């Protein structure tokens, strides 16, 4: 299921992104919004 590949994936992807890159903020020591 797409829909449901598209939460569980993301999530995951996302939660990767910041577990390995890790910077002191969210982003990089910056905002994006």
């Amino acid at each position: 299921g797409f829909w449901s590949s598209v939460w569980d994936g993301a999530k995951n992807v996302g939660t990767a992104i910041i577990k390995n890159a890790k910077v002191c903020v969210y982003a990089v020591c910056v905002s994006h919004k």
